[PDB]
């Protein structure tokens, strides 16, 4: 009867999250049982549709981790349907303006605080009769910052009461600033942009998250005071592991 | 051409992946690494027929030979996988000559076996001359994972219509009264594994083995195993995630 | 070769409809074979995606009931794809303005009456060569009224020629008015709002539907002159039935 | 712990749900009611392996022990369900001691049976010490639904590796030449059902029964049945919908 | 009523479609053409149980009798398809009287067979009086596709609980040592096919045959075949696409 | 390592494409192996959802043909998710204005040329390390012209740099102009409209495609200089073939 990421935050500690681009329940449960506070299912840069995300949310919850979704788009009706299927954290792409941040906030909260439609199929099963009283606290909402425009509008995005804060996509931010879309990019202008967003989030009393492609990059981001750190995509970790196993099998 | 059979014909072993996670994306990505084949496990996984079918397509596009470790040595199940573009079969619990003959029966059209004719995907890969070459397009391995199979190894290896045997060493360890540890050092299990390899090669047959690590796979290749699997997608992914979390949390 | 809800209406009788939040064809056919005129598949407050709705529409039609969908969102392209898969009734959420009611109407009718795209895969199989001539009559469209704004705009929503009328969500209307989201809410302000919408729909020569959580509430709504009454969600009926079976099994 | 086995160890019977409708949402909701277990029917339903797999997860999250009534007493099918987190098995058409031995063979690792080792989901629930306790994590019941099974009840009950028997009373009614009515009052069927219960308890074994109603389930619990199912999701939902329509239409 | 059985009772043969492509849309569209039945092939296709279930619904809505050609003559597989609204069964590799008896056992409730009782979809179509008429709602055909089946034709035809036999002429051609060509002119295959038809009609039983073309189907109907399939969705679609491309490219 | 449609165009030859409304991989691979340059999966006038399109794209690529998708809607996030699943051609419906053509272009190209989000799961596997350098060339984008409005705005639609050109839906264009939605319509006003669009596309140095319901109509469109010709829908070809087989089986 608590959001595990929110419990971390209430203790003044960051949350470490997994990141799934591969559909299915077995790896979802296994990774949820490791020392992850949450597991983010990526519905943007993956082949995971609604049909496949639904049982994965169940598997992550059984594993003991908070099920999160990175959506395809900041669409209120998509986000509401994931909340009612037991997604307890939302990362919405391409939040570039206050109005887009208000669109995300609108989907996370029942009236009067937003316009979330009422039919909480799975949250009512998890939280029971006392769900509606605490519904807003059961859900974490992060607006993605991955453009020049979002960078320019960061203080107006952070002024929106109904979002917990922001989630940095460093590779898309690198690409939008005219740099190589490198995994864990340390391009100086992108590093400055990322530090600026982190500073503005904490100045506004808001949370800041970041996508990492490695444990090493995630350690530095945790040391820099990021509230929500993801590492690393199941597909990238599996491909790296398989390459290494093959190299060791084939070695002289 | 069957890429495993090409390895063997060029005097080289095959290195194979091993999938317990359903889905096409990791299947294609691992197929594109330096694997000759990728085995889809339909026994110790939740992969049903519905999920295996597009995975075989994804492995083939990746450039690796799609293999299936079946739930059971059942001829009709094996025939449906062959017609869906499974070009290698590893059948569990082949403990007798008669069970090895049941496996062979499913891999070959009449007169050599009783494979039913309707090759939906092989006829697309191989074209109208598929029948003449059908037996050579498929690799069949009988699993050795019991004391009984170990006792009957010579009679299993006498069946002309299987390429040879595939050692399941965790089940073999368990059936011998030892811990079911992958890549075991247990003296009796190591002796039994070497024995099966020696008997397979003495009978002019191929021998494969399931491995949990690249380091163990290297030794098995050096010992002369024809078909070496390393390592299950789920085991590799869990180990990689544990390590990433340890690096993140210092 | 008739919409069964439209046949009820042409005889001056209301239609009684089922309501499915559980995916699958077996309960869909079984409930379609009961004394329901239609069966609504809920794609908003359920885990039912397009992949799962498609065979359910087939099952409801075989059962003898009119297949309806309550969509996730009033999106024309979503609604058109359901019509071409054999959805013969559409209930669109969050129709708060005339322009939003015009967006719903646009999806239900071929040019010149709307902008429905032509490729009627399943309706052409049901209706045969005479489909295009009667296509608009084969489909029932209802705009959902579940906000203060929709209540304020009810006469402008009802002025849209291409919708059959409106569908009241009483629980969301209760929540949006600052009341408890109760099943079959009788909160006085919500009861007044609901009676107002019914009066305005019938004054405009339009149909009014309502969601019910019970047979008892549905009987009253039919007695009040509602044209389209749903009762009750498969999940709620199944959970209530299971609770009662367990209570009888465990009794002294 | 296996929640049915905990009931039994604390001298209480288990009350179970029964699912013929595929999907996770009703499975979790019913699991969260006062059911000790929820049986997924893979025989008299359209539930295939693809659909059962996430349902077992949903029941476990709900707090109930996930059970499966299989299509057939097939060892390889049963082993794949155990490795997907089925913690109870009800196998149809167990008519002989040999068929009861086939069921037991699938539930236990060597030396006690021939269960293949690769416990994907049980190793996640139970951790690295799963092998030592694997047999106790699983409840196995042989179905009694024929005159033959009734005649062979003592020989079926002599098999040490099954917890006991599960009466399918509609099929038993049909095979005795009576109407296949659930919760039957047919004198001969009631006598046969009481006989099976008496013989199971005399052999120190558990007895279960399929029920169509809460009222019949109450009597079966009062008679000393260890495992009582009431009632199928489809039958409960159809009855509830008929009643709602009758109330709506006056 | 079973629409194939209605044809037969009115002294007419049935013409059937044949589906190797999964999905409901083509299944309903072809069901609405002048086919009496539509066979879903679960052997030489990637159609699993998950995909067959909604296809049976789609064919029934179309107005044609839904049939399944199973992967194997397995009673439990056949019973699950009957309870999902398969109203015709074509079982492969029926080579002996005992195998024909195994098919009959699955199609009939006790006392006539051992069909398990839980008719989910037939009870919705036929209502509470389904048991009394269940056997007549289902058409059962044993496949003849081997020299052995040909040799045992009289003993196969002696089994009262099958409507008759279904010739698989490509497999029969292959097992006789000929090219597995559909609609073959091979003298010995044509003689064997006529022989099976003559023996089926002499025993008061029905005979069906798989055809690759409308022209061959016309001849088989003129020869007195009771159940004629023409032609597989995949073969018809590929031929149609080749022709469209030839017309487009001049 | 080339888009097969783009290779045709670079040789000054048109591409011939298949058209799939039936879900599944087996017919997709079989048709891909015929003398088609591409195979279009229709996600608008079909029951094919994302879950079903994903393995079909794999099957078409294995067959040797370029996998294309006709989307349900011109939605950037939908189009991006198909590109990352190995859709290498996009046909977007209801492009009626320059701004709508700019919305399509925005989804097909990484920054600076558009705003495509970076996570190319399947294109990175096909193209390897040299993908980002050539990413825009790997993808073909066509705006659908199927309304009066699109016809009126054809030169403004064709002025958008980031689209290869346009795709004519002749049946929807017939319907929107107040004519019968006939397969391969030769309604004089529709034939004039279609010739006008073809002339304007080639005057702007842009490509023009067209949907055909027959090989005979496709031959004429190729002879008229259309760059991209589809013929014919799998469902229509299969139903026609089945009718003919039945007629031959039943003939005296
Ligand atoms: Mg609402
Ligand atoms: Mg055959
Ligand atoms: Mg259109
Ligand atoms: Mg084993
Ligand atoms: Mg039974
Ligand atoms: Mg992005």
């Amino acid at each position: 009867h608590h959001n595990k990421v929110r419990t971390c935050w209430n203790e003044g500690r960051p949350a470490l999250a997994g990141w799934l681009q591969l559909p299915g329940t077995l790896h979802a449960e296994a990774l949820a049982r490791l020392d992850y506070d949450a597991v983010v299912i990526d519905m943007q840069h993956s082949p995971i549709d609604f049909g496949q995300v639904a049982p994965m949310l169940i598997a992550i919850e059984l594993g003991g981790a908070e099920p999160f979704v990175r959506t395809q788009v900041n669409d209120p009706s998509d986000i509401m349907k994931l909340l009612d299927a037991g997604a307890y954290g939302i990362i919405a792409p391409m939040v570039n303006t206050r109005a887009e941040a208000q669109t995300l906030a609108s989907a996370l909260h029942y009236s009067p605080r937003g316009l979330r439609s009422f039919g909480p199929r799975r949250p009512s099963l998890r939280y029971g009769s006392g769900y509606l009283a605490q519904a807003s606290e059961t859900v974490v909402g992060l607006a993605m910052i991955e453009t020049r425009e979002a960078l320019a509008n960061i203080d107006e995005i952070l002024s929106v009461d109904g979002i917990d804060g922001v989630f940095i996509g460093p590779t898309d931010l690198a690409l939008d600033l005219g740099h190589a879309p490198l995994v864990d990019t340390e391009e100086a202008e992108v590093v400055s942009a990322i530090a600026h967003v982190r500073e503005r989030a904490h100045a506004a009393g808001k949370r800041v998250g970041i996508f990492c492609g490695s444990g090493g990059f995630a350690r530095v981001k945790l040391a820099e005071g990021f509230d929500f750190v993801t590492a690393a995509p199941d597909l990238a970790m599996l491909s790296a592991a398989a390459r290494q196993v093959i190299a060791d099998a084939r070695a002289l």
